[PDB]
């Protein structure tokens, strides 16, 4: 049922006008950066142990990196993002832990050699009206992340899954869970206009069931 229900949600979402979309997207949603709040939520729930060498793949402005850099078990943060035309570039600030981060823009992380890391973070996935476009980008991220997880036996991880209801993606996630453990969670701070979920090392759950539960929740909210 998962692809059917998420696909229904997507087609219904795309039928909303500007006013309906704006009202729908915040309905019952919890709530400085959105990025910070989401990683903080996952961290406080025990979704991911932030420790040692943290990689932040697709760091954009870098909220996750600054979050990670302020945590007691983190030793360094290596942050990477495209930062090319019309893509977010890291925003340097003077907050606690800033000196632990190395930001590198102008890097396509899908083409980077994995290296040593104790925690793998990745928040790549831009919403697109076409669910199949989102599935393809999601698959690409998961394939890249699998190489990192293979290279770093036992590392912690927290990975955005932009479209988790697509059948190919579900099978990909089950395979990652079979290989690396972990589970798939919905952050209640996510807006109703995205079906994004997070593949995390700290929580071990029923992936397909959680996805379906999120589809049914987001559909009910649109009713
Ligand atoms: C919007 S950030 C997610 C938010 C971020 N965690 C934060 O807290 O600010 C996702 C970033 O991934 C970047 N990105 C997308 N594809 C990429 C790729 N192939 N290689 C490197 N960065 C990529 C995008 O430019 C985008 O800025």
């Amino acid at each position: 049922s998962a692809p059917t229900l998420g696909e229904i949600w997507k087609r219904k979402l795309n039928q909303l006008d500007a006013k309906e979309f704006m009202a729908y997207r915040r309905r019952f949603v919890v709530e400085v950066s959105r990025g910070t709040a989401k990683l903080a939520w996952i961290d406080e729930r025990g979704g991911v142990e932030l420790k040692g060498t943290v990689v932040d793949l697709g760091c954009g402005r870098g909220s996750w990196s600054y979050y990670a850099a302020s945590q007691p078990n983190v030793r360094e943060v290596k942050a990477y993002t495209l930062g090319t035309s019309g893509h977010e570039k890291p925003r340097l600030v003077e907050t606690f832990g800033w000196n632990l981060i190395t930001f590198k823009s102008k890097v396509d992380v899908t083409k980077m050699e994995p290296f040593q890391a104790d925690t793998v973070l990745c928040d790549i996935g831009e919403s697109n009206p076409t669910a199949a476009v989102e599935a393809s980008r999601t698959l690409t991220v998961l394939n890249v992340i699998s190489r990192w997880l293979e290279y770093n036996q036992g590392c912690g991880f927290c990975v955005k899954v932009l479209n988790p209801y697509s059948c190919d993606v579900l099978e990909a996630l089950m395979k990652m869970q079979a290989r690396f453990g972990g589970g798939l969670i919905r952050v209640p701070l996510s807006r109703n206009s995205t079906h994004e979920m997070y593949f995390v090392s700290g929580i071990k759950n029923n992936i397909m069931g959680n996805v379906t539960a999120v589809s049914r929740q987001l559909l009910k909210r649109m009713e």
